[PDB]
């Protein structure tokens, strides 16, 4: 919705729960799973829009 926490709930959702212990490569690893949902008809297209949204301004903040 609007953190990337909520994302991160989202993707807990669907069994995710990750730490890598580098923000940039979480992102990248979410933004995957998120296309995966999408593509598997899993989740909404305007969920993963927001979603990805969601993690490129959170990777562009840290």
């Amino acid at each position: 919705l609007n953190t990337f926490y909520d994302v991160q709930q989202l993707l807990k959702t669907f069994g995710h729960i990750v730490y890598f212990g580098d923000r940039e490569l979480e992102i990248e690893f979410m933004l995957d799973e998120l296309k995966e949902l999408y593509m598997n008809h899993m989740i909404e297209k305007e969920q993963w829009a927001r979603a990805a949204a969601v993690l490129r301004k959170e990777l562009e903040q840290t």
